[PDB]
DNA sequence: CCTGACTCG
DNA sequence: ATGCGAGTCAGG
């Protein structure tokens, strides 16, 4: 615990090493335009700090940072290569990330410092971020000396640690998984969110005056129903109204009290108009706290972009996750609240937005894994099993299938698929729970490998302690082996799902490497904006939209090859809402 | 701060 | 006990 560096206040020769491991410190957790509290460097010649003005205003650091062919190691290198791009610096040449290492060794562990990611090799000469900056209102960064010696050392982890994990992940046959796909998708999603995505605030706010008087109406239209004034937003004093002021049945209880949620509101529709009325100013008001004011509190005045930031590191599935804003959660199900999509536009007058989506993703990959003859062949005959799913439980023609009775069936195939009970289907479908029994049986019937797959994977899983992607992304579950039944349970589901989810997931991450190299090879000014799980939205001028029309589609489909055929569904418009 | 509500894939 | 993976909000 005594390491030797030095604090210099010049940039030096030896500091540009073809080789190293770089700290750029961002300690806000939104490192959009968020400040450079110091740089570390430890290479072949030393360990060295230096300051940010000293550093990013220099010459030849700028060149080295820019330069691809000296070698950078680092952790979350798009933390550090945005917060450069808004120093206006170009960072190249990152070839080891240690955060996305970490992540992909195993994603419980939820490394979120160097610290953390050093203890999973009995590494402990470098402190927690926590234990240095401290936490809420007290987060502060410390006098130089110790900063200085902070980064230093975890410059020092970073390049002590390379070989272990680097040889860790190649025992897992996980190396090219990140050299090849997470550390390059990495520098994509750093470009995407530093573009952005252009708001209408002219119209969001329009929206927002005019919402706020349809709630008011609906606040007082609630009021007047339950003959008094209550706070609609508080699940407890709701509660009292609905259950003990107006009687109403109690179908559900959860540790707080009474449940008032979606799910059993609509069951009491039959009861008192005044539960349809809640709900719906429920999705008002969600609509106002969330798509309107939250979303304009973070709208950058100056150019009226919103700058997301796609966790790569995070979810246990291989999936990104989307933060301040959230981008992958904009209302699409209800007309209502579908409007906040035109307030998404593109960045530049005579551009329009690109949204491509995989169409029955995940069932398409289960067909492939499971290798399933009737569900690899009703995808040969482009068939839609959300559609006859949605024939079957509603009994209606293919014509007479509304795009939200599709949404219905379609959560009713996933939910099957991934182990629902009958009581979940017949709670959703207000159906027998007998009858719900008989579905799922039929349902398995008519899809046998599927059933034997589900079935085998949890054994697979009870005996190796994890489950593993197509491009050998892994999920341990310890869990799996547990004596408890809802402890078991839950695993056991998590090993159906998680394969199939996470599969999706390798496929457009490579698809938007893939997306990425064809569109600066055509030299074509498109670019990616957003990626929302299973899609991809892109702007670009409207004379490159027929060019996209065949490219996006095509790199989409082509991204992997299975047992099926992949299918893309697209469409492009002034503003998100009209890209459909 | 945690719950339970809304939102999406 | 009762498909999976996520984030943000007001109220507790
Ligand atoms: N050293 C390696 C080897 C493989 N992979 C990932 C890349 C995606 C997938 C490619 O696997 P292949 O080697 O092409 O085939 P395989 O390993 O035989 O796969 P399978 O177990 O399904 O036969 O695994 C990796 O990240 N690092
Ligand atoms: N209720 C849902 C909806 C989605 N998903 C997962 C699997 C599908 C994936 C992408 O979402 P969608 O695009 O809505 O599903 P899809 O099968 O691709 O349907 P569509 O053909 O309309 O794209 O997210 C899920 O687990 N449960
Ligand atoms: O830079 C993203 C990277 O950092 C982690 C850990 O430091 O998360 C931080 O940043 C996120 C985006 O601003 C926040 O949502 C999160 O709260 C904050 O700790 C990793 O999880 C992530 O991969
Ligand atoms: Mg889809």
């Amino acid at each position: 615990k005594k390491m030797a560096f030095t604090l210099a206040d010049r940039v030096t020769e030896e500091m540009l090493a073809d080789k190293a491991a770089l700290v750029v410190e961002v300690v806000e957790e939104n490192y959009h335009d968020a400040p450079i509290v110091g740089i570390a460097v430890v290479n072949e010649h030393g360990r060295f700090f230096l300051r940010p003005e000293t550093a990013l205003a220099d010459p030849q650091f700028v060149a080295w940072l820019g330069d691809e062919t000296k070698k950078k190691s680092m952790f979350d290198s798009k933390r550090a290569a945005v917060a450069l791009k808004w120093k206006g610096i170009e960072l190249c040449g990152v070839s080891f990330d240690l955060l996305l290492a970490a992540y992909l060794l195993d994603p419980a562990q939820g490394v979120d410092d160097v610290a953390a990611a050093a203890k999973m090799k009995q590494y402990e000469a470098v402190r927690p971020d926590e234990a240095v900056y401290g936490k809420g209102a007290k987060r502060a960064v410390p006098d130089e000396p110790v900063l200085a010696e902070h980064l230093v050392r975890k410059a020092a982890a970073i390049w002590e640690l390379e070989r272990p994990f680097l040889d860790e992940l190649r025992r897992n046959e996980q190396d090219r998984l990140l050299v090849e796909l997470e550390q390059p998708l990495s520098s994509i999603l750093a470009e995407m969110e530093f573009a952005g995505v252009k708001v209408d605030t002219k119209r969001l706010e329009q929206m927002g005056k005019e919402l706020a008087e349809q709630l008011g109406t609906v606040e007082q239209r609630i009021y007047e129903l339950a003959g008094q004034e209550f706070n609609i937003n508080s699940p407890k004093q709701l509660g009292v109204i609905l259950f003990e002021k107006l009687q109403l049945p109690v179908l559900k209880k959860t540790k707080t009290g009474y449940s008032t949620s979606a799910d059993v509101l609509e069951k009491l529709a039959p009861y008192h108009e005044i539960v349809e009325n809640i709900l719906h100013y429920r999705q008002l008001g969600k609509l106002q706290s969330t798509y309107i004011e939250g979303l304009l509190k973070v709208v950058r005045p100056a150019t009226k972009k919103v700058h997301t930031i796609f966790n790569q590191a995070l979810t246990q599935t291989g999936r990104l996750s989307s933060t301040e804003p959230n981008l992958q959660n904009i209302p699409i199900r209800l007309e209502e609240g579908r409007k906040i999509r035109q307030a998404f536009v593109p960045s530049e007058s005579d551009w329009l937005i690109f949204a491509a989506d995989y169409s029955q993703i995940e069932l398409r990959v289960l067909a492939h894994i499971a290798e399933d003859d009737n569900l690899m062949e009703a995808f040969r005959r482009d068939l839609d099993i959300h559609t006859k799913t949605a024939m079957d439980i509603f009994q209606v023609s293919e014509d007479e299938v509304t795009p939200n009775m599709r949404r219905q069936a379609k959560a009713v195939n996933y939910g099957i698929v991934y182990g629902i009970s009958d009581y979940g289907l017949a709670q959703n479908l207000n159906i027998s729970r007998k009858e719900a029994a008989e579905f799922i049986e039929r349902y398995f019937e008519s899809f046998p490998g599927v059933k034997r797959y589900m079935e085998n994977i949890v054994q697979e899983a009870k005996q190796k302690g994890y489950v593993t992607t197509l491009l050998h992304r892994r999920r341990y579950l310890p869990d799996i082996t547990s004596r408890n039944f809802n402890v078991r349970s839950f695993a056991e589901r998590m090993a159906m799902n998680t394969p199939i989810q996470g599969s999706a997931a390798d496929i457009i991450k490579k698809a938007m490497i893939d997306l990425n190299a064809r569109l600066k090879e055509e030299r074509l000014q498109a670019h990616l904006l957003l990626q929302v799980h299973d899609e991809l939205i892109l702007e670009a001028p409207k004379e490159e939209m027929e060019r996209l029309c065949r490219l996006v589609p095509e790199v989409m489909e082509q991204a992997v090859t299975l047992r099926v055929p992949l299918k893309v569904d697209y469409h492009y418009g002034s503003t998100w809402y009209d890209a459909k």
